[PDB]
């Protein structure tokens, strides 16, 4: 029974998707960006030139101070706080109210996001990586303990069609959003919703690098990251193979490391130059894997043209990284993502708001066999 949460989150391209949530007594409401990379639930407690709003701790008499201050550095972006609890809720979520961890933010550097519509985060994973230690219970924690929603979500993120919208199920699966069978990845440790990647190739060839290296030193499931990170080497070979097969069209190095935009006339954008990404994921069962397939539809984010909005204009959403793998908002969309806490595993099936391309399709398909999937994984 989840037709009230689906289509609760909003966002603008770019900039994270949220969900309205309301804290204290009497309720205050506040968008809330929805972070599977971080287990943080902080809002902005103090007044920020970006921010529309915040959480007023002296208005609301169920507030609780825990006098112990906190700071979360992210890849990007970081504040501090003052830790205290409170009562939450989600109005497009389960019936429930629930006394939770709350980072009340009184100073922000890269964090807020000018126009964004969001005033805090919500971290959805695992206590691990809470700060300031793994004592602080994280929110989807509070909420399974407290009340009798099942312990898992789903997240449905939808591109464009620069205003951004999707559902997160919390407490369950809604089979009217996706289509095809679920397939799903084991949780290798609980911290990050961290996952083994097996196997990569593009335009159906394999990329033939040590698997280690596609999850050196991790892969993580990471719905506040716009782009697809990838580690150095990997993230090398990638664009070599993305500019090889679309080297008919003269591009500004710039655009392969997400500095400047490409734009095309309206309509006459060459998606058949842009290569298809086949990521293999660990399977449920010994050798098994299947593969999750990225249209160039995805990883070519389209920003809004500043000048005469004529030309159909985007971004190169693929970007190097230092600390591993990061299938980001670009990975998750089109697909739906079950973050199945309660068995340890993530599933992945494409989503009834899918990308269209008139030749090619996104797809999650399996099984495919594979033999030494755990060396993959790196140590
Ligand atoms: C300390 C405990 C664990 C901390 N976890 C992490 O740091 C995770 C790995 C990352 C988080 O999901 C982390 C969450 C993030 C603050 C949410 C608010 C800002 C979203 C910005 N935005 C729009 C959607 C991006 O696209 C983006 C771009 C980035 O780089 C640009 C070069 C980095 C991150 C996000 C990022 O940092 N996103």
């Amino acid at each position: 029974s989840f037709v009230e949460m689906v289509d609760n989150l909003r966002g603008k391209s770019g900039q994270g998707y949220y969900v309205e949530m309301t804290v204290g007594s009497p309720p205050q409401t506040l968008n809330i960006l929805v972070d599977t990379g971080s287990s943080n639930f902080a809002v902005g407690a103090a007044p920020h030139p970006f921010l529309h709003r915040y959480y007023q701790r002296q208005l609301s008499s169920t507030y609780r101070d825990l006098r112990k201050g906190v700071y979360v550095p992210y890849t990007q972006g970081k504040w501090e706080g003052e830790l205290g609890t409170d009562l939450v809720s989600i109005p497009h979520g389960p019936n429930v109210t629930v006394r939770a961890n709350i980072a009340a933010i009184t100073e922000s550097d890269k964090f807020f996001i000018n126009g964004s519509n969001w005033e805090g985060i919500l971290g959805l994973a695992y206590a691990e990586i809470a700060r300031p230690d793994d004592s602080l219970e994280p929110f989807f924690d509070s909420l399974v303990k407290q009340t009798h929603v099942p312990n898992l979500f789903s997240l449905q993120l939808c591109g464009a069609g620069a205003s951004v919208g999707g559902s997160m199920i919390i407490g369950g699966i809604d089979h009217s959003l996706y289509t095809g069978s679920l397939w799903y990845t084991p949780i290798r440790r609980e911290w990050y919703y961290e996952v083994i990647i097996v196997r990569v190739e593009i335009n159906g060839q394999d990329l033939k690098m040590d698997c280690k290296e596609y999850n050196y030193d991790k892969s993580i499931v990471d719905s506040g990251t716009t782009n697809l990170r990838l580690p150095k080497k990997v993230f090398e070979a990638a664009v070599k193979s993305i500019k090889a097969a679309s080297s008919t069209e003269k591009f500004p190095d710039g655009f392969w490391l997400g500095e400047q935009l490409v734009c095309w006339q309206a309509g006459t954008t060459p998606w058949n130059i842009f290569p298809v990404i086949s990521l293999y994921l660990m399977g449920e069962v010994t050798n098994q894997s299947f593969r999750i397939t990225i249209l160039p539809q995805q990883y070519l984010r389209p920003v809004e043209d500043v000048a005469t909005s004529q030309d159909d204009c985007y971004k190169f959403a693929i970007s190097q990284s230092s600390t591993g793998t990061v299938m980001g908002a670009v990975i998750m969309e089109g697909f739906y993502v079950v973050f199945d806490r309660a068995r340890k595993r993530i599933g992945f099936a494409v989503s009834a708001c899918h990308v269209h391309d008139e030749f090619r399709t996104a797809a999650v398909e399996g099984p495919f066999v594979t033999l030494d999937m755990e060396d993959c994984g790196y140590n």
